[PDB]
């Protein structure tokens, strides 16, 4: 599985740390930058996410940033993507049962690394409930279809 | 200012609470539903909330579900819609500060009630702090051209 990541500044260490824990694991890793501590903007590396996740390139991704809301905004307004923002593991789990979350967001300044890895953890091993969480999915499809 | 409040039945009892705090506090609160416990789907809902803001008919949004996770993806399909799921009041005070965000959703099963009411407190009185911030929110409205 290949997992694409991607952060601002404000999430750049975490970054590190998680793109090494996920190779330890044997996942196929993308790194989208940002590529260092260098001031950045979130939107720009939430799309390359998003959009490299929507393509297929990637079958899932992780973008973080000071507090994970900005860069989960960004990659939710490309149409095919649902992107958690999760802060402890029963969150993470519940994003891939009921949302089948293909994004998650987690927040440098918020989480504790263990803390993180601990719902990275929780959210590559949670599986997507389908039934009434599909017809769900498909209301936020039409959302999209919408405004497309 | 005007506020409006939605949830699918995951939300429906910490809305109520949430809805007579923001009235004894001397807000305007439009109720966007749901009206009970029954199961009902968090999109149609978020939806709501989030065309009433985007309208201007509420100048903010309040959205409910378990975790608030599928809610705010569903209202983050709207363009001009900035959807925050926040955990604590620091979480809170950045989405303001940072994102603009037009929309704070909690997840009833993740948030007691006297956390959620500190959070919603933070959200309201803080600001927007322009800059970068701005041109950072810029770049998700580009987001939002690309696949509009």
């Amino acid at each position: 599985m290949k997992i694409g990541i991607g952060s601002d500044h404000g999430g750049y260490n975490l970054k590190r740390e998680i793109a090494d824990f996920l190779k330890k694991r044997g996942y196929e890793v993308i790194d989208f930058g940002t590529h260092g501590n260098e001031s950045v903007d979130y939107p720009d590396f939430g799309l390359k996410v998003a959009e490299a996740v929507k393509s297929g390139e990637c079958d899932r991704g992780i973008v973080i940033c000071g507090t994970g809301l900005g860069i989960s905004i960004a990659a939710n307004k490309v149409p095919g993507i649902r992107a958690a923002v999760c802060t402890n593991s029963y969150m993470a789990r519940m994003s891939r049962e009921h949302n089948d979350a293909n994004i998650l967001a987690l927040g440098e300044r918020v989480v504790g690394l263990d803390l993180a890895l601990d719902i990275v953890d929780t959210w590559l091993k949670a599986e997507f409930q389908g039934g009434r969480h599909a017809t769900r999915v498909g209301k936020i499809g039409e959302i999209e279809k919408k405004y497309s």
